[PDB]
């Protein structure tokens, strides 16, 4: 109906005045319909998976160039390395997403990926790009949304 | 129509990512359909429904085992008991809601509701618990909505 | 149908506790259907409307009493003036919003506009009244969504 076309609106408004809020206060980066925020901890790659789902959400993974420099920014801005959303396959050399299928974008440092001890997981420079470790060092967690 | 049906999407995932980002960043503790949140504020009863009101909310009150368990870890984290949203009766024992139903759901500490001197108000102990005080002390204000 | 006027329902709610978590922790101020938010930061006029305008709002700017209210109690909150999202016409003393048009609602300190060297900017004392001054000034950014 008419009503209907109303109230859309003011939801939409409404929606976007909250998102508005907590992109100026830097609490959330929105890109395409991918948000991603951090809660400022760093800790190891299975504690921040936790947090993530705990908030509705999921470890942060870049799968184009820009989603890539937003998650690159926060690690800036808080001076720390990230880890990503993937791990390494059965098989050292191939990554997959946590849900099994393979990875396709990639940002690898130079030479990477380098598994010394079978670097199983996968950290954000500050710089963005990438580097096969292994998962127990502490990393800012980025969730996206 | 059809175009509704992708708006809706798209608001739905939208409500999901700012409560995601709020959860992560521990702004709010989602139980079902209801959100409790806290400014931090320790002050009076009085005080506490004036600020819950004026962010469009109300004193929190839990009416089952896991809302109580969520202001449970509030109070807690805060290291501070929290007023909740009830008041005794004209006839001592006996409380209420605010909005004058008779409360249901009950979590008294051992030997509570235990009136000195005519025990008005309701507060959590950090480990959750009820124990009917005064209204004049200073306590954690925690919002539901 | 009727899974529709539900899923509205919950729409609204859900809405309406992340507006309430944004108030209660003093994030935003919401008068009518315009929301105001400030990131604490103190710059100049061309930073405050980059930043407004890069989270999805524009730099704040009062049309009725209560509007003009509302910002006042932000720049009271951090004891700094707040530019305001409009700037003198070519011929001095007339004024107009960012879009072009003039404005309506002004609140002057008596006195106002006192053009020095061509006060080009507008800035809001922390009573509420406002001053028209140059750009260059570090000032409280607040937006308006
Ligand atoms: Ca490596
Ligand atoms: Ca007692
Ligand atoms: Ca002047």
């Amino acid at each position: 109906d008419e009503e209907l076309q109303t109230e859309l609106y003011e939801i939409k408004h409404q929606i976007l005045q909250t998102m508005g809020v907590l992109s100026l206060q830097g609490s959330m980066l929105s890109v395409g319909d991918k948000v991603f925020s951090t809660n400022g901890q760093s800790v190891n790659f299975d504690t921040i998976k936790e947090m993530c789902t705990r908030a509705g959400g999921n470890i942060a993974v870049p799968r184009t160039p820009e989603e890539n420099e937003a998650i690159a920014s926060i690690a800036k801005k808080y001076n720390n390395y990230v880890y990503l959303g993937m791990i390494e396959d059965q098989t050292p050399g191939d990554f997959h997403y946590l849900d099994g299928a393979s990875v396709s974008y990639t940002n690898w440092y130079p030479g990477e990926p380098r598994g010394q001890g079978k670097e199983k997981c996968v950290e954000m420079y500050t710089d963005g790009t990438w580097n096969d470790r292994g998962c127990l060092q502490y990393r800012l967690a980025v969730c996206e949304f």
